[PDB]
């Protein structure tokens, strides 16, 4: 018969609460806000529940500390993390958050092993790989939100330069969600017009493109330094919801995200940011961009960065 | 000539940021997030800006500490407040927030005097009255968000009892935004059916109605007790957005809010929670509910409660 | 796993095409446009398909003359009808459309017996009863769209008098979808305010209320006389989509529609317009309005009107 | 001061009615449906008005035969045309529709000369040029809907090949709205990946690309051959709405439409399909695609084809 869609949000902090808010507002699914901290998810769920009638949504949103409540979830979005913002690298959270995901993996494997898992917890790419390993869930049913956020920033900065609608900018960021991420300028277009043409027309310079690439890479610090007590959470929540939409509505949407890449980009099995097709069977395919030799090299360096952090985790305390 | 609609959010804390988020997502308007605290409004605006392309919105969202930036605002929403949740009474914030709203009133008077002003800062009804005095804005262009939140909770709790969609519940809360708020059970209907019929049908007891009424009055504590930093903010943000919508889209919408009532409900000039008609000229009308003798009495007590706290403010030692 | 929602529209004429258009635009489901007339559904589906990318929807919409294509449909909406608008009574289509529904019943019973069936074909109430009888589908899984259209008109005319947002008018029409339909003025409210109060305030007269009741009853002719070559189709399509939403999203929405009423309104088993709760198990409940003796009588006359047309069909050629 | 946005739809046939429907549903604006035929625009407006409460929209929709009613319109959309589908060429309607647009131009010049005008009437590119001449409106406030429809079909057919979401396909059709329209395969990307890469990857053949290009050019016939009354109307309506949105919400959106190109693409003053930037000042910019030699040649032929039919109109015998 018909059953309501169900999204479980593991971690009801800044990002987690926003996901429930937006999911409830859109009436995409029922939401289960999970957290180990007492009160937090219950208070947020009640608050969000009062807003549902205002939004004309019948989504049910509840708070809990019981993994039994995530039973039958179609999608699980993992935001759970140790406290304290990274000082200057997402990898500072590696050891703690790895242990958290061990716990989350057991809850998911027990109560909703057929769920599509979207990881957000940093260090993103290594956390996704660690989760798939420990949970044993199929590779196509486990991925990480990152590329949608990085590319959205990349697109937005390009859009803000030209003064155009950012939806009409096509632009991807690939590789690991770190300093090594690769905003692929070579495949950027604005309504079909490539950046090379705008350079010739004198409407953008290569230095401005380089500033935009740098800005994209360091964007997390710009937001964090202004917020003071945490990291970005409005956009990361929105990005996760877009990914959830792609799965639940079987969109076959092109989603840059951390997925298990084995026969593309010259890698033989690793979680990293790539353009994917997402539908009812999770990550259904990976697209291969035309990268320049410089971009292929930068990707290689990003791959090394992911492997480095991955090897550190293997030799953790 | 077409100009983008512009909404100023004065105070970029919990509620402020959510307003900017939702307004941006809906592409209702451009947003200026104002706050005295450094970084905070700039951080949230940047984060929210990155989500705009994800939502398919071209809304601009910026942060600032300069009232000149709210120039030409169509709507101004005031969340500015001193920190810390009230222990068990919204009046505790009286003098601090009154001083805050003085500077806000000066900012609005100078830079966007023709704007529609929606006050949220507690103690709500008194703050609205105070802002209008100091600012000198027309009574119909100044009002308070409260009734939509309180009525939404009332509707939600009624809907939860019958197991029906809350959107199909008509229910109003009137009077001041405090313990003396009056959920008008006499005017409640569920798809056309009044509570009296549900009693006779044995689908609800007067006891259950009394529990719902009480639950509405103290709903703020239930949320605040669980959050453990501050008070409700997801639903208050949404309520303010609905009010902004009614103005910007000239809905002629029935909106329970704190408005200047000078004839109806046996009062000659006071700001209190009443069902209004909001459109392009602000609060365009006030509707007279058919209140019972009991409800008239409870409303009278709320009027006194509001006049008390107002009188305390007028006597600045 | 996740499967896309699927709505089958049986009859791809004026109403049928609009349903697919709106369902596709909202991305509520995939749509199968069925018609026996060659070309029509194929042409409409291709046209609507080109619009999907404009709406940002991934809904698939196809045209067909093969009942196999409606296999696994969650909802079936029946608009199929003999040609030529009713001269002055919906019952003129009774004999022809009854035979059409015999055919439709066989397709549904074979290819999607677990579907929620929403009938639109006139004469609505008798056609719904005839379909349930011939198809053998459970009473709660078969209903007729009518009350949403009639009540929407009723609400709109009231709203247009007062100059208010029609969403803030609560008003029901019950009984059969014919001249005998009963707009229940006694349970009408505008933001909680009953009509009796507006009469006292001099803002509406009982004659104006009577004009509105009459206008509601004869609304179909007003539209038809202006369109010339057919009957209303924009609003009837929208109404069917709202009903489909209620089922697919398990809203528990209050939906006036033609449902099998057996223990309410003093009837012991008949399809007629009543306020229902609609969710994932179809018509899940019926609400009992407080009718005046005059309204109870008018309902009785509507019931007799339905029985009369029903008995004519039993003694058809 | 807030005023409701206002859209005039001149011609209330197939496309006109759909525009009013969708505009109303989205609450983008109020609508005035204009037509010379009696009843038709009034019938559709009344029907559509009944759907407004169902959609939760307060948009007004009215019918009229009086140009005074389009006074103060922000946008004017012209679907007015002689009846009957073209047999196999849009130019067949040339002289009839040219005379129709004379009276429309007079109506707009008198009652809403500051409006943004979106022409739909075929033969599109010539009609746009003709309307601008007779009306005397600024070149940037007058344009034609075509590219959005043609590009949407192009995107749709590309997306259907790869089995991906069409929203993630960037693709442009330029030149005149006719057989000589140029689907620019060189500027096509799917999530950043160009067609050249898909060839090398063996995911598409040049033959399949040629079929898609051809399919785009003759797409109108495929629909028209199946409808058996008139031509496509669901997607053209939606395309016009997207253009209206871009203007009313100042999107700075990339919109392929028939615009006055006086420098780019080696032309000095002609209306043809080009990718524009649309915002509050109408057609604010034109983008230069990086066309191949072949595409430059095909575009040149389209320019000649457009100049031919334009020249035939200028010589009124
Ligand atoms: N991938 C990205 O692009 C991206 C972007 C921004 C932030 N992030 C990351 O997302 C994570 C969440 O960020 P945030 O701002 O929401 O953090 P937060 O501190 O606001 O929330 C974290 C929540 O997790 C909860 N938690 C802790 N241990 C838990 C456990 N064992 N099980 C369940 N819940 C637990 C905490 O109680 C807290 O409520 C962080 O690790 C951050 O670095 C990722
Ligand atoms: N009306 C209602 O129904 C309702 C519901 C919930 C909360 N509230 C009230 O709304 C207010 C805001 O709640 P919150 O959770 O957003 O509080 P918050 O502390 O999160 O945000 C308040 C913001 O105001 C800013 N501020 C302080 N002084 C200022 C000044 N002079 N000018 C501009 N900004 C200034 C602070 O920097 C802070 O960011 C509170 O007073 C709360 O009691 C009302
Ligand atoms: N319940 C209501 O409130 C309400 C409101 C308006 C109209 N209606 C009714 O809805 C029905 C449809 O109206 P319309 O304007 O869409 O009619 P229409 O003539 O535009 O469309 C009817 C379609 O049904 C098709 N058809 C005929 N026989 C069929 C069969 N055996 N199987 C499948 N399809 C078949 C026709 O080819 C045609 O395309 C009419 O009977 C009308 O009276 C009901
Ligand atoms: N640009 C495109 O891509 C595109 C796509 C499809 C169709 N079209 C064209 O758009 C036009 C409209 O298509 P349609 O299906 O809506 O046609 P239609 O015949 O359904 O509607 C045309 C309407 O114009 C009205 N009309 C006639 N003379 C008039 C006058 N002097 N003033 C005002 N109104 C008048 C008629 O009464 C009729 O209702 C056609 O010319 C068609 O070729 C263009």
């Amino acid at each position: 018969m018909i059953e309501r869609r169900k999204i479980a949000v593991i971690g009801s902090g800044q990002i987690g609460g926003n996901i429930a808010y937006i999911v409830g507002k859109d009436n995409l699914a029922d939401v289960v806000l999970f957290d180990i901290a007492e009160g937090i998810p219950q208070g947020k769920a009640l608050d969000i529940t009062h807003s549902m009638v205002m939004f004309g949504s019948t989504s049910k949103v509840i708070g809990t500390n019981d993994y039994a409540d995530i039973s039958g979830s179609d999608v699980v979005i993992i935001t759970a993390s140790i406290p304290g913002r990274p000082k200057d690298d997402r990898s500072e959270l590696l050891f703690g958050n790895a242990r958290i995901l061990d716990s989350v993996a057991e809850g998911v494997k027990k109560y909703c092993p057929n769920a599509f898992v979207i990881c957000i917890t940093n260090p993103l790419d290594v956390m996704v790989s660690h989760f798939q390993k420990v949970s044993g869930l199929p590779h196509n049913k486990v991925c990480g939100m990152a590329g949608v956020l990085d590319s959205s920033r990349f697109r937005t900065f390009i859009a803000q330069h030209f003064g155009v609608n950012a939806s009409d900018v096509s632009a991807n960021v690939i590789g690991g969600h770190g300093d090594g991420m690769v905003p692929a300028t070579s495949s950027v277009s604005v309504g079909g017009v490539p950046l090379s043409s705008f350079i010739k027309q004198g409407l953008i310079t290569q230095e401005q493109i380089d500033e935009i690439v740098c800005h994209t890479r360091i964007a997390w610090k710009e937001v964090a330094d202004n917020l003071k007590t945490g990291t970005a959470y409005f956009a990361p929540a929105a990005a996760a919801v877009k990914m959830a939409e792609a799965y639940l509505k079987d969109k076959k949407a092109v989603v840059p995200c951390s997925a298990f890449c084995s026969n593309h980009y010259g890698v033989k099995g690793i979680y990293m940011g790539v353009p994917t097709i997402i539908g009812k069977n999770g990550v259904e395919d990976i697209l291969e961009l035309d990268l320049t030799p410089l971009e292929q090299k930068l990707l290689g360096e990003s791959i090394n960065e992911v492997n480095t952090i991955s090897k550190v985790l293997d030799n953790a305390p």
